[PDB]
């Protein structure tokens, strides 16, 4: 089903899991492993990431088609970094002819385009309106706290609203630790004019190293009272992954009283702190 | 002159410094050097803050009346924790006796270690109830400010309360608000946004500390509820033995801040100096703005 439809017919939240593709074997039996585990919350769809410049393309399609395999609903991550047009457009043909109907449109990280490449996700958002119309649902990435590349993050909501008018029906969120950042994010998207749903992503922390790799990257923000606690208990896994879902808890559940439309989280291919997020909040079905 | 006016006067910013009362000579002549130093730059006003419980109340009004009478124009404030409502009066009497017309109403905070706030048994328990003393005695005669959480207060139940709260603080009676410090800009405008669309529109001030410690960063933000930007908190921790480096990393970070706000047309900007001159000012000469 199409995420645009799956947003309208349910009036409680879509839960949504991301995986990558593995690079190995024993990756790969550790996916299989979080599948099953994660596939029993009956989540309203799954990601599956794309290398950035189309170096698992095989893989991504792959498992595309191993999440339907499984009953469910695939998202499928597809980026415009260091590839043609044409090369893109082929992956995203094969992706339509496997059945899925929910496509991630990113642009991907390295930035240059590929001589024959597009700029900007909102061209592959075009290229698929253009050739499927409504056929498939059609997403995007949103950073609540700004894109690390943008000049300002009045230009980060504008060049945001551009994407949306290519032809978005949802988007979903960066990483973020307060709530804050997306209920602002929200309201200025409004204030924007922009209607779509905006689905905030959440990542249970599980390793301090992680959480700081993370949001170097990304440019996400940490609290100074989590990133302290944290700090402290840096050496004992256990108290890491419970201080982590502790948070993403107390995250979820003032998400949900809101009245968001989902929460997509970032697994990175494990299935305890998820399952303990939503086994916490009653969400076992 | 009332900062309510300043706002609606200036087209430009105001740039504002906060600072703290002194113990001893030795802080004196290191917060008047700061003072000889950050006077060029023409702040609209200058804050003097308030020890949550009033024991050093007459170093506040000592350095309000300093300020007022260098010729800046003092915002002062006063707390209502562990003091008597007559108390607070009392203090609060004392500032605009001295020429104070520039209050900031604040509750003030339990003890370090002690986590429940529990008001004087004679005293109030919000700073909304000493804004509306405020005005009961002095109508508009002064102009009263609040705090705002853009990341919301660590006591607060949730964001919506949070909001709430400083919407009820607001139609008590204050003409602008000033926010807790914050690292990235998004922090700052989507609260903006969150208030106005709950009817809020009284000018909201960026609050803004320029890093010149790791340590301090990592306290102030542990303390306040804040967050650090992944990138910023990185490079911090990498150079947080060169004293030097962190400060040029924290002035940095902050022109960058500031420059957006600025160019976002904000009502101003007050600065979290901690006593020090160096990094404010070189926030502001790098933008271009020692007249
Ligand atoms: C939910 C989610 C999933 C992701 N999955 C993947 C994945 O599978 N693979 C992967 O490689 N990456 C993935 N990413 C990361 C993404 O590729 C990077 O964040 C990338 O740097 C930006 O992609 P985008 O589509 O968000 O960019 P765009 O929307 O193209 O924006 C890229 C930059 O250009 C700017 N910009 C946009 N339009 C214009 C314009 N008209 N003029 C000038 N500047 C403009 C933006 O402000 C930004 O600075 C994901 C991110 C999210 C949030
Ligand atoms: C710019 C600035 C300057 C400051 N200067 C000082 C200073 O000089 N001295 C000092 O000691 N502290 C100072 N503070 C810190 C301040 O005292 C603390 O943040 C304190 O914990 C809260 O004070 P407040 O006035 O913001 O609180 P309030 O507005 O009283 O709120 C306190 C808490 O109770 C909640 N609340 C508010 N109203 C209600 C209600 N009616 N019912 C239920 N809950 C409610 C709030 O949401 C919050 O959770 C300053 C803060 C800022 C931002
Ligand atoms: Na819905
Ligand atoms: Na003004």
């Amino acid at each position: 089903m199409k995420i645009r439809d799956l947003l309208k017919a349910r009036r409680g939240p879509l839960f949504s899991f991301e995986f990558f593709p593995p690079k190995d074997p024993e990756g790969e039996e550790a996916l299989f492993r979080t599948l099953e585990e994660l596939k029993a919350f009956r989540p309203a769809f799954v990601s599956i990431t794309y290398g950035a410049m189309g170096s698992t393309r095989e893989r991504s399609v792959a498992w595309a088609q191993r999440i339907q395999s499984l009953g469910l609903n695939p998202l499928a991550h597809l980026t415009v970094a260091g590839q043609s047009r044409k090369e893109v457009a082929e992956v995203l043909h094969r992706f339509v002819e496997s059945g899925v109907e929910n496509l991630l449109a990113l642009r991907g990280d390295p930035f240059r385009p590929h001589p024959e490449g597009f700029r900007y996700a909102a061209e592959l958002v075009a290229l698929i309106r253009e050739r499927y119309g409504d056929r498939v649902s059609v997403g995007g990435a949103a950073y609540p706290e700004g894109h690390p590349e943008s000049e300002s993050l009045e230009a980060d909501l504008r060049h945001f609203k551009a994407k949306v008018e290519a032809g978005l029906d949802f988007a979903i969120t960066q990483l973020f630790f307060n709530n804050a950042h997306y209920f602002g994010f929200l309201e200025r998207a409004r204030r924007a004019g922009i209607g779509i749903p905006i689905l905030p992503g959440i990542m249970p922390v599980t390793s301090y190293r992680q959480l700081r790799r993370f949001t170097e990257v990304c440019g996400a923000s940490i609290p100074g009272p989590l990133l302290a606690k944290l700090e402290r208990h840096q050496d004992d896994p256990k108290a890491v992954l419970e201080i982590g879902v502790e948070h993403a808890v107390r995250q979820v559940a003032e998400l949900l009283e809101a009245g968001v439309e989902g929460v997509h989280f970032y697994t990175l291919n494990k299935s305890p702190a998820t399952r303990m997020v939503l086994e916490r909040l009653g969400l076992r079905p």
